[PDB]
């Protein structure tokens, strides 16, 4: 799918935080969008035409594969994507705000700095909440036999995935890239509170 | 599909609205077109092919997945999208009519916020109507055993989905931002009405 | 496909025609192409891999797919999108004509409104033609069962559709479209004569 | 494949020609590149995947396809596309010759016409030879069985097309529109010729 | 693939050399990459998949197919349209240069023409190499039946090709193009040697 | 997938090395990122669904497809892009800087060269350690035959690689390119410490 209309709304602030800012959206753009863009997406793109289980009942493959992915790694991170860089964007809903003030008398410590902090705690909140919920879920590291105890199945059957190690390394390069980011933070709320 | 001719339209009107018609545009480009054209219609990629059925009777599978499925979700959507932003384009026709009026005059409580208002209601009933609509036919939850009762199969027979729970979150999620669009127009109408 | 040499020509009149012109473009650009970009062409992306016929003779699915289908929906109506839209591109013809004549003049009840009024009778004319071969051909409505009378099969076979329901909705709200975009015509016809 | 090399120069030279050389780029461009990008070339999707045989012998199905098929329709029409769009710009190349050789003279009956009509003449008579090419190799109408006689199959077997009407249309369709282009160089060389 | 960082850099130099060179990179363009990006590739989509082989043993299809083609000739076209472009850039990398030293001359027989030819001999000898190694390795026609005799199939296995006549036009064809864009370039050497 | 917010970032720095470093942005854009676009990833298109054992175990493909390719050489070839052009965007963050400075001078040896060359010396590092994992992990030469030794397929299976000769091309042709690229950055370097 394309990135197109939130590029022009991360285009539009760039030059109203400080060099921390700027290197957490180059990292954005660098390691996470291309990057899933070109390689991370292809591997994906057979998990359930090369999964396969040792039987005979119908219908079982649908049930075990539905049991062992609740939901696919990289539409998680679509979503860890999408729901960490809206806090910023009440920034501008500040900036429009103010300069339009000062159209204003054009015409005829305050907030900003705490708008920042409160969008600044609420993307790191985001990203621990997303980090805990894979943490609980899928835990870092997939198997290649799957053991399935579900109905409509006979007791029990096992499942051979499809390419266990291709996705365990982007599963631990995403879980990098995911800790820098946080810890990102963490030094510029307290270079702004060092300055504050 | 592109989406390119509407968004020059829901480009050209931008700064006539206040901030909550702004922002309504704003989780309308993000949570609704951006999601849909990048995660959600890659997961319904295989709804027919990834089907199954227990049975030997040709041509059963067919009308069974027909009756399962009259329409899919994506589509339902993106006519829920269509229909809900062109009664802003009227809006439009406000505004160059009257600009060209005033173009006249550079020559030689009025109908803006009652147009503005009924266009209002008109995308809110629109939405109410569509989230009835999915209510009354689907409900909000795909079980992962379906009984088929059609002709030319024999007496009934049962009929397993494809991935019936990453289906499941999005259309709690879909659900979700349609009531906040929902609510919002609430708030902002009666922000007009009590500067009315 | 691209839809992007006409784009431009149809972008290259807009401010020629009455208001009427005006939403028909509209109509014609949000309700036909965007609508046929996104959701309508992919319904149709397996009419002959779905297609199933309960017999063993080889070759009689080909033969009777042939005879149910003799064209596809979906591009009976790109030709009647690219047929209604050239009887317009002769009023540019007059539009740069005159101008340069009137360059002309910068160096040294006409046909305009004819020319009008004989291009939207063409493309009304060409609207119902389409019509009325479509309600020859097809009808309105698919069943979910097709009897096959053709060589090289024997006496009677009967083959099963691929999704007869959500091909109907479409092709209910295609004439429902159809509908209105005829009857804009002679509203704006009407509007003329009586300002004739 | 994209179409936007070429689209630059034939968009260079636009304003050197009659309205005939007008018209011509017009229904080049419109009936001919966009109905082949949209409608054409997605019904040829499947020409040996939905071809069929009735035999055993293994490899019958490739020499039999190959027989039937020395080329496709739309690689045909593809390269008659580009065989008759480069005479003209030839044209251009008279053109940036002489302004730089004005551009000579802002510093210190020709053979304009000429390569103008044998320009012509040639992608007229380019047209011509590749109608009777198609004259000659495939008529202009594909039957819906076709007979087989090659090695290594037995003695004779018999192949089933893949649509063998909706393809017919479109071979109508592209004659008629190739007639209309060869008849539209005759009206405008006697136009010149009676302006000569 | 895309084809737009060389575009610019083949965009860049159009004013410096002679006519032949521009007719040149026109043949270039038009009769190499765009013929290449609509009609041929798509020749080669089912290389793999449609051959056959009339045996049983286990993976005698990998080694038979991987014997009969080492490199496929649409990638042995993609490096020939490579190699041939880079001594060009050279060219640009004279330029650049000299207007920066006329560029400081603007602040307080010679190498052009040697560089000029050096490239041209370049770019000549490496289209009569690529030629050689495409007569050394290949021919120029394709069977339709070949002859495979290599571990671990058992004695001698014969394989059918797919579409073995519509690539033999297009061999033809890409050898036709590639001996006039070898006898250009001892056209203008001679041209600039007559003029030295 | 796109390549397009690396691209504007490899833009904007330009001018600011000598030769070596323009040729050598050359070299990364036209003989990787397109080499990459068009011809090489088409070639891994099937890596999965050509494979190919010589048994009857359920899953004993899986695991022997897994062991024998940890990782395609295509997302490592994308990782290495990745990881060898970050060093240079710190240049910028030089640049952007002392220009801001030089503004701020607008308003009222040093560590220029040493970034430089910091940055130069850790992209070549990252490259040789590249080079040293790509060579202890997969070597240089496919072979057409693999054996395989793990649970759950019994004692000794031998599983058959698809195209084994076009991959061992482009691996020794990356593997050049890859070279020339690491001895750029010695002539380089060797020329600022003589003109240090």
């Amino acid at each position: 799918g394309d990135w197109s209309a939130l590029g022009k709304l991360l285009d539009k602030v760039q030059a109203y935080s400080t060099a921390g800012g700027k290197v957490w959206l180059s990292v954005l753009f660098i390691f996470r969008i291309l990057l899933l863009g070109t390689a991370v997406e292809s591997a994906w793109g057979d998990e359930q035409s090369a999964f396969r289980c040792n039987t005979q009942q119908p219908g079982c493959e649908n049930v075990c594969y539905d049991k062992s992915f609740p939901i696919s790694h990289v539409r998680f991170w679509v979503l860890q994507i999408i729901f960490v860089s809206v806090p910023t964007l009440l920034y501008l809903a500040h900036v429009f705000y103010v300069m339009r003030k000062e159209e204003k008398l054009n015409k005829k410590r305050g907030g900003l700095l705490r708008t920042y902090i409160i969008s600044i705690l609420f993307k790191s909140i985001f990203e621990v909440a997303f980090l805990l919920i894979q943490w609980y879920i899928y835990g870092f590291s997939l198997s290649a036999v799957y053991t399935c105890k579900r109905d409509p199945c006979p007791h029990q059957v096992d499942c051979f995935l499809s390419r266990p190690t291709e996705k365990t390394i982007f599963i631990i390069f995403m879980l990098v890239v995911s800790l820098v980011s946080l810890a990102l933070n963490i030094i510029e709320l307290f270079y702004v509170f060092f300055k504050g």
